[PDB]
């Protein structure tokens, strides 16, 4: 079915999305300049046709640099590349949405993005600081109004600035809000959330499928496990006994096993790697398939524990991780 040359799955709005993509977040201070650009280029050469990024990653300009060069050389046409950008918490004010998208378009130097999503359901105080906090370190929040923000996102698609609209880190309630919104124009086609063998998102996935919403699994390899923000209570996902055991069976790494797992269930994966060898390794997941029994055993690894909890914002009205899903 899915192959290296053809692995795009349909979105509810008529568009399609490559089931595998390259994630581009990397610790700014511990990441060499140009690393993201080089990686995106290698990814496209390897076969990737989906790049997931965000203005707040502070490297969106490198992403554009790489994409434009590949188009310029004729490696791919703009329509062959799928780029996803995100609207940060400090840009949820309706009037700020379009200008925020336009900024990203100017940074990437492209006419449009394939997918633009609300980064988090929580709104933070607008400004030049992506992490608002007063003198006491108290997080400066802002009253959220998802419906209004969405209408602003819908306007962007009406203007032809983005092909598809979606969300990220949205729970069932927040999704319903948009889905049941009076006079809804464009339903969200995707919800990007943490998803892997240790957090399979069983209920959220079923809900999203009822509405034809595709789930993009971020941190599909269990994250970089940076203690500064990652909950390390759970052991290294890639060190899992079963995942590695199944890997020996197909002569694949645990990383490849976990990526095959999600894409085989229709979940898009956006593994991040700025390493030449690992970028290639993560794409080699079309030359084999997991048996149903194996698929069920891997799913059974679910621990219901998030690597990305974002506890520092558990008090924000829109914190999405309080509910079961
Ligand atoms: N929307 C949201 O709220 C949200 C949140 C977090 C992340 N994301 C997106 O999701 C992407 C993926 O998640 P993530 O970066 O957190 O995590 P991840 O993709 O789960 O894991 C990345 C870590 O794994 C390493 N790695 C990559 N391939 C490997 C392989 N084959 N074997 C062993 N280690 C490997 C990477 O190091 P090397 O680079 O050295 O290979 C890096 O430290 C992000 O980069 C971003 O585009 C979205
Ligand atoms: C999840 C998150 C927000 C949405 C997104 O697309 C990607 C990321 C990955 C990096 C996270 C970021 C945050 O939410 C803020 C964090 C957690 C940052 C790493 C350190 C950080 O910048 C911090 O500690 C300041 O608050």
């Amino acid at each position: 079915d899915l192959s290296a040359a053809s692995h795009r799955i349909p979105l509810s709005d008529g568009n399609s999305i490559p089931i595998i993509g390259l994630g581009t977040y990397s610790e700014p201070k511990s990441t060499p300049k140009g690393a993201c650009a080089t990686s995106v280029k290698v990814a496209i050469d390897t076969g990737y046709r989906h790049i997931d990024g965000a203005y707040i990653y502070q490297n969106e300009h490198e992403v554009g640099e790489a994409i434009r060069e590949k188009i310029a050389e004729g490696k791919v046409r703009r329509e062959d590349i799928f780029y996803c950008g995100k609207l940060w918490a400090t840009n949820h004010v309706p009037e700020m949405v379009r200008p925020t998208l336009e900024r990203t378009l100017r940074v990437l130097q492209l006419d449009y993005v394939d997918l633009y999503i609300i980064e988090v359901p929580m709104a933070f105080k607008p400004g030049d600081e992506i992490y608002p906090r007063d003198e006491n370190g108290k997080w400066l929040y802002h009253k959220s109004n998802l419906c209004a923000t969405w209408e602003a996102m819908e306007a962007c698609k009406d203007a032809g600035l983005v092909k598809s609209l979606g969300v990220s880190n949205f729970n069932r309630r927040q999704l319903e809000l948009i889905l049941n919104k009076p006079g809804l124009k464009h339903k969200p086609v995707s919800n990007q959330v943490e998803c892997h063998p240790y957090f399979t998102q069983p209920k959220l996935l079923k809900f999203c499928q009822q509405h034809d919403i595709v789930i993009t699994a971020y941190s599909p390899l269990g994250t970089s496990r940076n203690p500064i923000w990652v909950n390390v209570s759970s052991p290294p996902l890639l060190k899992d006994a079963l995942l590695n055991s199944l890997g020996k069976r197909y002569n694949k790494t645990a990383a490849q096993i976990v990526l095959r797992f999600n894409i085989q269930r229709g979940v898009v994966v956006i593994p991040k790697s700025f390493n030449l060898e690992r970028i290639k390794e993560n794409f080699q997941i079309f030359d084999f398939s997991l048996t149903e029994e194996e698929m069920k055993d891997i799913e059974a690894l679910n621990k219901n524990v998030r690597f990305v909890e974002l506890l520092m914002w558990r008090d924000h009205p829109e914190y999405p991780f309080h509910d079961e899903y």
